[PDB]
């Protein structure tokens, strides 16, 4: 019922020239409350704040997010904006200045109608492991590691309802 | 009205030992049309798809692109799996079977209400030079780099119609 690989393949064409260094530096997803975001994505996942932006004009900041060793940060404002925007997988959290205080607000995970995005993803060494101290630090899962088909595989959810994946690259293979 | 860096700073916790091997692997996107979203992520943007996985049981097919040689690509099924899903900053499209085949349907882009999930991001070299070539392909444009206050920087959207922000890591310095 979908694509065969030829299908797939035959739609693919060589990377231009044109996009060389070309890469996927950021997923942007907007925060209710941007004290909890940084506790969960620091905390519990360990990512670091590379670099924090406020638009006080426009009422909003921009927090990115990234597994870089903290050492690496530049101390030069120019340098340190330059460095944390060309680092591949960054997380963005919008934070919208107010949220945080709006009982009725709340952001949509796009897992329900309407759907488009599903989730972020974290490859980790183990997954059981991982999930063992997620659950010791009191984080809403979606799907324990050993619920349903996909055994070894888990998903997670941060302070806003994003779903997060929890892989393991050499178990992903098995389960094909 | 947000918060200070010293009070991000105060949210942030340094990484437990537990999570030093994760890394940020995949940003899922549900996709109406592979065929078109394969042309545009390959032939637009320039990245390799590295990954197809098909599940007749649940309908669907997973497709991994990322910026990555071609040649890089393992042969070997089970190590193709393991090294696609251990790259970080992969993008996943996930193709509900059968929807390029509905004409009511279409996918939730985040950016109108209910909002959540607003954009995945691509550095590059020169943004101008990026455009001038995606205007030239017929790509549309959220905001070409010259329109708005925000100089230097795009959003171009893909087929479903998920914004891609085109960014220079240098360019963003200067707009603060
Ligand atoms: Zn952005
Ligand atoms: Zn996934």
């Amino acid at each position: 019922g979908g694509l065969t690989d030829e299908a797939a393949l035959s739609c693919c064409s060589d990377a231009d020239p044109s996009t060389k260094d070309f890469l996927l530096q950021q997923t942007m997803l907007r925060v209710k409350d941007p004290k909890k975001s940084l506790d969960f994505y620091t905390r519990v996942l360990g990512m670091t704040l590379i670099q924090k932006c406020d638009f006080p004009i426009m009422k909003f900041s921009l927090y990115f997010l990234a597994y870089e060793d903290k050492n690496d940060i530049p101390k030069e404002k120019d340098e340190k904006i330059a460095w944390a925007l060309s680092r591949k997988a960054t997380l963005e959290l919008t934070h919208n200045w107010g949220t945080e205080d709006d009982e009725t607000q709340s952001y949509h995970n796009g897992n329900s109608d309407p759907r488009g995005f599903g989730h972020i993803g974290i490859a980790v060494p183990d997954v059981y492991s991982a999930c063992k101290r997620f659950e010791e630090l009191g984080v809403k899962f979606v799907k324990k590691p050993d619920d349903g088909k996909m055994k070894g595989l888990a998903f997670i959810q941060d302070p806003d309802g994003y779903w997060i994946e929890i892989l393991n690259p050499n178990k992903m293979a098995t389960l094909m």
